[PDB]
């Protein structure tokens, strides 16, 4: 009953509170400011949530399967995420989370099922259950809905793309069916392009920067600081990077990057991702077959392969100049985006010269 | 070296032999007859294969990973499958397989990795590696190529369909993203329709019945008889049946059917399939939400759901009247087809009226 009670709260009262609070913040001239404004609604949010959590730290260890645990972790994470937004909790300001009940329960479940002890992308996107059309959310703001909905669509599209690329491994780059898989990959990547363009042309730049993004901030769970969930927190996009050979696992900078996000994705994705790190990539296969340049399968599949790559880089630059350039680690972000777009660089390694070498093979 | 030697043989000499033999059979007036015709080529096929196998029953236990094992099982199975075709081995005629070396190795690997000890659909379709455009095959006949290629395409399409259906489970039938998944499922099912139509309009009914089908016959591995691989020997098509609710695992006739094909698919598929048996289905979800008939998500998603179902039944009738009606257990084969198409049945239980109830719900 308690678990169900906490979920109902998250899907009702929880939304009203954050919404009413966003209305207050959006009024002031600062708008980003939180210091002194809705100190009354904040107490109600923290207090109500905390009691529901405490009433849960009793039957929140019975183990009702992975899905139930992850879902419960979501609600607790969602609650803690809001608290961080309303600065009811702050990382640097503190030495350890002031939310004792919620922290202990979060860390208990996360370590139990192998995921970070906080709100992760899957909680609001791919694994956010809807009850009569209504699913989990922080506020009732139309812009939050546009962000979540299109992120979910983009994420699912990236999964359709990675799934097709993986099915090539047992066939080989010269198999005729690989052409079809390559085409399926292209369509999925185009859906990502379309999906993002839609988001960029319907999202309110101001409503998102002041009423949506602040919920995706880093916060402490126990004494450790856990950064906020990202749109790339899933296997899909990374599987594509490795399989296409646009990224290299043999480099410290990249492997460390993957290590810092494994816990932020589903256990299934973590395993699929890990495996990609120790498998051959399509780029290097086409390069080792430079001599078969005159073969029909070579020019037919290579052509498609190249389009897939330039298509993936395309979505890398757009995403960057939209959710990054507008709203320290920015260099690493540019690095990743340059690797995906196989852009010409000299400070780091890029598939630019290799990709160019192949394109010229087809003349 | 031995493993590589056997594979090279399967990809070269093996093909020439079966091909030359098909030429002899196709000449005679009987055409299906094998008794007295190419007794010389048969010995060469059996003898050469057997020696390569014996030279393998030494380093065929080193365990080089699942992929290598399954691939090796494929070659041995392919060899034994051809022997059954050329009646060098016959089930009822024998009490135990006359191919001692190949049987012991086949049963050793299959039991080792959890799959049937013979040629399975995946060996020629989804997991048939191509070397410079050329992949495993029995003969060099253009019609065999049409059968394999289109089966593979159809199989991959079914997997894209099942993947999308599964991703609905955590979202719910009322989630807006579920509409997109339902649409993705529809497109994949249409590719199956198109893919099959293509095969039915390009395949030589005679060349297939006399030169292709006979390689998919049942044969003994040890003392047990193992039926031939089917196009439905994968998770995909079955996942759809259960998730859409068109079939019922709570019935002996169906569960037994699944039990008889688990070993014929990849371990990954077996697990995914098994899980579907103990999960809710979309059909029953839409029925339990009969009251939400006026909801926007209800009429938008139900409409698509219904199309997906009628689309799946459509591919069930076509496949049946093409690869079955043309070329005892026919009852069961027909029962399954009636389940998938949800046709009116008084004998067995079908989703005909439930589906009718849902359509009328949309007025």
């Amino acid at each position: 009953y308690n678990t169900e009670a906490f979920d109902e709260w998250i899907r009702s009262r929880f939304v009203e509170l954050n919404s009413q609070l966003e209305q207050l913040y959006y009024q002031q001239t600062d708008r980003a400011n939180v210091q002194e404004v809705g100190t009354e609604l904040k107490h109600t949010l923290e207090s109500e949530g905390r009691e529901l959590v405490k009433a849960l730290l009793d039957e929140g260890n019975t183990d009702e399967g992975f899905d139930s645990a992850f879902d419960l972790l979501g609600n607790v994470g969602l609650y803690m995420a809001a608290c961080r937004r309303h600065e009811i909790t702050e990382p640097t300001r503190e030495t350890t989370s002031p939310l004792l009940e919620a922290s202990a329960l979060a860390m208990h479940i996360g370590a139990s099922i192998g995921v970070t002890p906080r709100f992760a992308t899957a909680h609001l996107t791919t694994h956010n259950r809807a009850h009569n059309g209504i699913y989990k959310r922080f506020t009732d703001l139309p812009d939050e809905k546009l962000f979540v909905d299109y992120n979910t669509k983009g994420i699912l599209a990236y999964k359709r793309a990675s799934d097709a690329l993986l099915k090539i491994q047992p066939l080989g780059i010269s198999h005729p069916i690989s052409h079809d898989l390559l085409r399926v990959t292209k369509q999925a990547l185009q859906d990502v392009i379309e999906s993002n363009q839609q988001l960029f042309n319907r999202l309110d730049t101001d409503r998102f920067f002041y009423c949506v993004r602040p919920y995706y901030k880093p916060y402490r769970v126990g004494s450790v600081v856990y950064r906020g969930a990202n749109a790339g927190d899933f296997a899909g996009i990374n599987v594509i990077d490795l399989t296409l050979g646009l990224c290299f696992a043999n480099e410290a900078s990249y492997s460390q990057m993957l290590v810092d996000k494994f816990l932020y994705m589903m256990p299934e994705d973590q395993q699929i991702l890990r495996e990609c790190m120790r498998r051959p990539n399509l780029m290097d296969d086409f390069l080792q077959a430079k001599g078969c340049i005159h073969q029909d399968w070579y020019q037919e599949n290579l052509k498609l392969f190249i389009e897939v790559c330039e298509l993936h880089g395309q979505t890398a630059i757009q995403h960057h100049n939209e959710l990054v350039t507008k709203y320290v680690l920015l260099a690493s972000l540019e690095r990743l985006r340059d690797r995906r777009a196989a852009v010409l660089r000299d400070d780091i390694r890029t598939r630019y010269y290799d990709l160019k070498k192949l394109k010229d093979s087809l003349r």
